[PDB]
């Protein structure tokens, strides 16, 4: 920045830029800056391809490449792409090293490359090529490498090791660790997890060698070996020390050619099949179950079904899959799970393969389940194949019908019963269902008396569920049973106000706030069900409290202190009480996992605060505060505004981030989307939670031109854009962009000193702000005036407060907000040097096609703002640009668009200097 | 390559005195097509096959049968009429004008279209070309399906 | 079909009956037996991959299978796999030759490694691989093979 880089310094700039970044872990910056005013030669258009999913197209350009034969550092760089890439075998059998059999003499940057040899030929266990390497190592004279002696000190342990000869292996082992705790190891409290990884899978493959020669016979090699695989379950599930781990067992079950060991080894070779065809890297699973039929395991017939898979073709895996399927009519080979797990997988990609009708799958379907019943995995499927089915019938002309509903329902609610683990994306799935055609037997029921019986029925497997079931399964879907309570159909209803005193008998405490939040009103039904749903609550035997009349007494209270509006100190002893505080580390649920308890240890409200505050926004809104179990403040907003346009924003996100911590496109980069859990009350009022250590960049940017000097005014800002005509916008704010330098990244460089916490909080930022980035623009969200985008002092998080409009309400209004969502002159220096053209680009990217992949669960999520409102035409067509928009269908000209078409549609015109001059100066963009 | 372009057409009438052959290299034609556009199930006895498998011909494709050139030529052959739907559909629209009626002759032209995408002709949503290969020979050579036809067309053969 | 085909005479028919189709052109009908009556082995359903556009994932397949040292013929299989799909630069560069530089004798069947390994080496240009190639094939005594001679004649032109 401080070097003008509109001269040409950035060629010595950049040949150390970019190895600051491809070993920092980040990938999204350094394929940022290599496309990025970088682009003279071809050469680093292909070193992009290495990091991209293209990597071995990148991999034979380097071998031919690293076959010229006139520069030593093209060949190192050939041999670390390769090691990056686990090429091992390819690395042991290079023509770099092998002359015609030996190698060169003493080492200026051959230490490099005999790095890289030691290691690759210590990870594929062979004597002959590992005994004679150290032949040509321990032929010089003065190895000052410190990276060259640690492979070589594991090579002679592995030598040894094949020698039958524990002490001299212990003894190299020692040399190792000797090696690593005095050379390579370095300061904790310093750096990241992330690099000190690098070492710690050589040492965890140090510890294993060890632990595994230290043995005399089988009895006790089978134990070392459970305990091997007892620390495969500390390890994670990253491929890179998984495969490093499981190839350092490999290579000691093959060079201690004991029948045990080669018995462990085809185990070993079975979990790198496994390993990497879960990990998108079938190049080496193929070629590691090819070792598992030398030994020809009764198991690798099904796995090679799986790489088939993974590769692309369907019907030869289908084959196969059948093959072992029709070899399981005959006799034991386990019954319970190995001959229904194998047909279940036939069925599951039968479905994906597209090759069958629905009837041969449901014949099969029901086969399954004659094969074994006490498992919901079949039953988990076949209610996706007919939620899926529903869709793909409802794609083209097919209208409203019940039985793939009904038996959606059905099968839905008989897995829910056994593991419970996928209830929260299924089950509004499931109501859903249940409340559609419920509404369609009301509409124009007299043949359509079909989905009459098919509802008539479903009512009564709510019921079998609701009396089998567990009961926290159903809070999940708790704002979609606390809207579609007037249903009118009468049947319904009495389980939709069941499946609320099923709710409320155990666990109240939660649960209480959204039903004394019912008995409030200015529609006078919802309180007529709130009295109907406390009598028998209050009917229950285990009546713990009074605490439905004080849950009332806070409820009335905190619905009072939003309309005294002064432009007080009421009662206090309310709390302390068994009601439980409105935030969000109260009000969720931890994620079912395979005895469990649903929520955390309860934090109960114990001193109402006494300091409140209010503030000079739009109309005069006011915060108030609570003292908790543990005595920390917990803060509360309490807005006079219909709470449940953020109630379903939330939940959309709560649903979002879900999605954004199972996709492994957005967990390797670490996405995800602030949240806080927001009440209502009455209409026009509500409750919110307080996110701590968060400051507006309204104040970050105030108090940055401050220190300064900058003279600016607020009312003399825009008094001159009142005067200026439709031409002056444009030199409005150019003018006014010259005044203020961009200066929000170096108020990262005033909260993270460290600067490892530096790079993670921007990273951080970058990323947590390119989701919410289109999820705000895709939901329209607006009004981003700078006041409203919240960043923490703690990582960097972003979060968006204000969210009244939504639905593309911004463009309702005069002087309109034509942005799609703040990308402004402070924002994009601070995501970088390549600003917006790097992670910001790359997660935006990620973010969508997640949101593109799950159109029918987000639009399921989000279809009951048109019930919590129920109008016409002024939220049909707004649900209808959401769907357009979750598709990816370009505003105008409507046709469906890419995701690095929709993301440079929505950057290019979000930092569009036309645009950024049109709008209003509350919204100020010229900062 | 005709056996599907036939079925998607509903050629029908298929008896075998209209499978011609030639002497010189082996092609096959088909040559009476009088009757088109699914019209061979409108009238009682009805064509239920989709094309004329039928036990001569399969051990004439050869040692493996249908599980040969036959289906593999056939997925080919689907998978060039599904990616040039426009292409054929606007081909074959002038068939309506030709005739100018309605409803007799526009499910017509919807059936073929759902054919030449793909879609299975009950439970109506898109199959693979190994699926719509699959169906049509398992329900041409169904030994339950060649009882049922008229022995003008004369299955046994 | 004279033959009872219900019957099991239908294994020793079948190990030439696809060497009849893998060199008469014909592939559809290879495939279409190799998936029909023979899927006992799963190496047979590896060897279909080689003629269906992932034939680079029966490849790396059969270069560990080819690295059992167990079959003569099993390390031919993985050499004509290469050459089919042209992989010369990786013939040449193979292990079944280079023991540590040179070969072995007089040639049962290595005659037909040799065919392909001075096929390949004539391929690729490299004076080098090609030049100690013929060093090795005129350390021999008798050659008789047909097939060696002329890659042999070309890489002596060349
Ligand atoms: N969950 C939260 N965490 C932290 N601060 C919050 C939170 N919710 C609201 N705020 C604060 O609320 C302020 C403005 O409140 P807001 O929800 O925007 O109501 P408002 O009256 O509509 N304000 P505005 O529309 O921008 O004029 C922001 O500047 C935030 O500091
Ligand atoms: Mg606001
Ligand atoms: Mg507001
Ligand atoms: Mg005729
Ligand atoms: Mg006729």
């Amino acid at each position: 920045r401080q070097n003008p880089h509109d001269k040409n310094q950035n060629g010595q700039l950049l040949k150390n830029l970019q190895i600051t970044y491809e070993e920092i872990g980040d990938i999204d910056s350094l394929d940022g800056v290599l496309r990025t005013f970088a682009t003279g030669n071809l050469v680093s258009k292909i070193e992009e391809l290495q990091y991209s999913e293209n990597w071995k197209l990148a991999q034979d350009c380097f071998n031919v490449l690293g076959k010229f034969s006139d520069d030593p550092k093209t060949t190192t760089r050939m041999l670390k792409s390769m090691y990056d890439h686990q090429l091992y075998s390819q690395i042991i059998s290079n023509s770099s090293f092998h002359s015609s059999d030996g190698k060169i003499s003493l080492s200026p940057d051959v230490k490099e490359w005999y790095s890289i040899g030691l290691e690759a030929a210590n990870l594929e266990g062979n004597v002959q090529t590992l005994k004679n390497w150290v032949e040509q190592i321990e032929s010089l004279r003065n190895i000052d490498d410190r990276e060259v002696l640690l492979q070589y000190n594991i090579a002679k342990a592995l030598i040894a090791i094949s020698n039958e000869d524990p002490l001299r292996t212990q003894k190299y082992i020692h040399n190792s660790f000797r090696l690593i705790g005095t050379n390579f190891i370095t300061s904790s409290k310093e750096t990241t997890l992330l690099k000190k990884q690098n070492l710690l899978m050589k040492l965890h493959s140090l510890y294993d060698l060890s632990f595994l020669s230290s043995a005399k016979d089988k009895f006790e090699y089978k134990s070392n070996t459970t305990i091997l695989d007892y620390r495969m379950e500390r390890i994670g599930a990253d491929f890179v020390p998984n495969h490093y781990i499981l190839s350092m067992r490999k290579s000691f079950d093959q060079l201690k050619m004991n029948e045990q060991a080669d018995a462990d080894l085809g185990k070993t070779f079975f979990t790198l099949a496994q390993l990497a065809r879960n990990n998108a890297r079938l190049d080496i699973a193929s070629e590691s179950l090819m070792h598992c039929l030398e030994r020809r395991l009764p198991q690798a017939e099904l796995e090679f079904a799986e790489i088939l898979w993974k590769q692309g073709e369907n019907d030869r895996a289908l084959k196969i899959v059948q093959e072992i399927h029709e070899k399981y009519q005959e006799n034991s080979s386990v019954n319970a799970r190995d001959r229904a797990a194998v047909l279940l997988k036939f069925t599951e990609w039968l479905d994906l393969s597209n090759n069958s009708a629905s009837e041969q799958i449901i014949k099969q379907y029901q086969d399954i389940f004659q094969i074994d019943s006490k498992w919901d995995k079949p039953y988990y499927s076949i209610g996706l194949y007919y939620s899926r089915l529903l869709e793909r019938k409802k794609a083209e002309g097919y209208i409203t019908n019940g039985r793939f509903e009904y038996r959606a329902i059905s099968y839905f609610l008989l897995a829910f019963e056994k593991n419970t683990a996928k209830v929260r994306e299924n089950l509004p799935k499931v109501i859903t269902f249940w409340l559609d055609i419920a509404a369609a037997s009301i509409s124009e029921a007299p043949r359509k008396e079909m989905l009459s019986k098919a509802t008539e029925d479903i009512c009564s497997h709510v019921e079998e569920a609701l009396q089998h079931c567990p009961t926290y399964i159903w809070y999940f879907v708790l704002t979609q049973l606390l809207s579609r309570l007037l249903h009118s159909h009468q049947s319904s209803a009495q389980i939709i106000m069941h499946i609320l005193l099923s709710l409320a008998v155990e666990y109240p405490s939660h649960i209480l706030w959204y039903i004394t939040a019912l008995v409030n009103s200015n529609s006078s039904k919802r309180v007529l069900r709130g009295k109907h749903i406390l009598e028998k609550y209050r009917q229950h035997s285990q009546n713990p409290h009074d605490l439905v009349s004080s849950a009332l007494d806070l409820t009335k209270a905190l619905t009072r202190v939003c309309l005294q509006d002064v432009k007080f100190k009421f009662d206090m002893n309310v709390a302390p009480s068994a009601m439980v505080v409105p935030v969000r580390k109260n009000l969720d649920i931890i994620s079912p996992l395979e005895g469990y308890q649903p929520f955390r240890p309860v934090v109960s409200i114990i001193r109402f605060g006494s300091s409140y505050k209010v503030f000079s926004s739009l109309k005069k809104p006011k915060q108030l505060n609570i003292i908790g179990s543990d005595g920390n403040i917990y803060g509360i907003m309490c807005k006079k505004e219909d709470v449940r346009q953020d109630n379903q924003y939330m939940q959309f996100a709560t649903t979002m981030d879900f999605l954004l911590s199972k996709d492994i496109a957005s967990r390797k980069r670490s996405l995800g989307i602030n949240i806080y859990s927001v009440l209502s009350l009455r209409e026009d009022c509500g409750i919110l939670e307080m996110v701590p250590n968060v400051v507006t960049l309204r104040s970050i940017l105030s108090t940055k031109y401050e220190s300064l000097k900058i003279k600016y005014s607020l009312k003399s800002l825009h008094d001159r854009w009142q005067h200026t005509a439709v031409d002056g916008k444009l030199e409005f704010y150019m003018e006014q962009v010259d005044k203020f330098p961009p200066i929000l990244y170096q108020w990262f460089l005033e909260n993270f000193p460290d600067p490892i916490n530096w790079f993670n909080a921007r990273n951080t930022y970058a990323r947590s702000y390119a989701v919410m980035a289109m999820v705000g623009h895709i939901l329209g969200l607006g009004d981003r005036h700078c006041e409203n985008i919240l960043l923490d002092i703690q990582t960097g998080k972003v979060l968006h407060v204000d969210l009244d409009c939504l639905f593309e309400k911004g463009k309702r209004l005069p002087v309109p907000e034509i942005v799609p969502f703040r990308l402004t002159p402070n924002l994009l220096d601070a995501l970088g040097i390549i600003g917006t053209e790097g992670t910001f680009k790359k997660s935006s990217e990620v973010t969508l096609a997640l949101m593109r992949k799950n159109e029918v669960a987000l639009m399921n999520v989000i279809e009951t703002i048109m019930y919590d409102r129920n109008m016409d035409h002024s939220i049909q067509k707004a649900l209808k640009v959401l769907r357009n928009k979750i598709r990816g269908i370009d505003p105008q000209d409507g046709l469906v668009l890419s995701v690095a078409g929709q993301t440079e549609t929505l950057i290019q015109e979000a930092t569009s200097e036309d645009n950024l001059s049109k709008m209003y100066i509350g919204w100020l963009p010229f900062w």
